[PDB]
This record gives structure tokens, sequence and C-alpha cells, in this order.
């Protein structure tokens, strides 16, 4: 479900993803998504406005955009956040991927 | 390039993609990019708006929209064809994906 983050049942790059698909665009057994990469070493260079920070298991964790990919709903595994409260952000840095400015 | 269409290097479950990502956005050593299916055998069920038809190689090809995910720069091949011809169609379906209507 949209904004919503989960873990993967099978290892990936990173440890947790935002679902970021529209809950009315339907595609059977998968779904859109953006990795987040815990942002413990992470470098404050990179561009926030493309590259949001949010906050899940009190640490801090960027949204990697440019990483956005399906995933087949087999891997879901458990949810373990909402970020629905910053959809804003999100939606920011979704579109500035695509169109820029 | 924004709508430029190339080849896989490495072999993938499809054999065109289309570089969707701004030009104005830098990610060293990858691009944002959709594949794009053979429509010749892919029902007609689907949604034109949220999967566009395009035309190349004097065929017709489904973008698939909801397959999104970013390519290294090492498996970039030869460009095939230009898209920007279609940017109305393809902008309106990155943004259903997400948006909704
Ligand atoms: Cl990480
Ligand atoms: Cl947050
Ligand atoms: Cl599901
Ligand atoms: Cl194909
Ligand atoms: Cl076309
Ligand atoms: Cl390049």
């Amino acid at each position: 479900m949209q904004f919503k983050v989960y873990t993967y049942k099978r290892e990936s790059r990173y440890r947790l993803f935002v679902d970021v698909q529209s809950d009315i665009i339907d595609t059977p057994g998968r779904r859109m998504v953006i990795p987040l990469a815990s942002a413990r070493l992470l470098s404050d260079k990179v561009s926030r406005e493309l590259y949001p920070v949010v906050h899940i298991g009190d640490e801090s964790w960027r949204m990697m955009t440019t990483d956005m990919a399906s995933v087949p709903v087999s891997v879901i595994g458990e949810e373990v956040a909402d970020l629905s409260h910053r959809e804003n952000d999100i939606k920011n840095a979704i579109n500035l991927m695509f169109w820029g400015i």
C-alpha cells in the first residue's frame, strides 16, 4: 500500500523500501517501490530534495529515489512503518527525478 | 538521455528501454528507464493510458511503465530511436502510476 514501509524477504542491496505506487493502480503480484538506505554514514552533500531523509526505528534513512524499482509481492516482508506523513517530500522527489525543477 | 531508446548490452527480460530520467538529474553511472515489450502478442485489454503503445523498427511496442528501474551505464547499448515526440503519453503514464487520475 502506498507510503507503507516494508522489509525484504529476500536479501537486497538495502533493507527497507517504501511503496510509492498509487493504491488505485493495479499490477497483480507486484508493486513499485523506493529503497531506503541508512543515513548513518551517507554524505550530507546529497540533494535532500531528491533524496528525502526519513525516520524509522529511531534512526535516519535516505529515500533512494533513483533506485526505484518494482518488487514481486512474494518478497514483501513485514510492514515496519508508514511514511504517509512525508507524502509532500516523497512526491516532490519522485517528480524531480523525471521532470526536474 | 531522456526519451532516447536503447538496447541492453546484457540480456534482460525485455530488449529495449526508454530513458525517462530528467537530463538535469545527475546520477553518476546510472539512468532511470522503462522497458519496452513487443506488443505483438500482448493483450489489448491493457490500459493504454498507463501502458502507451509506441512504434520502433516498423513494429508496435508497449511501454512497461510498471517495470521502471535504473540501469547502470555499463549495460546501455546502442541508441535505436527517440521517443521525445511521445513525451505527453509518457509523462501521463508515469504520473498515473504514482498519483492516479
Ligand atoms: Cl543500508
Ligand atoms: Cl519521517
Ligand atoms: Cl499484495
Ligand atoms: Cl518482448
Ligand atoms: Cl510512436
Ligand atoms: Cl553515460
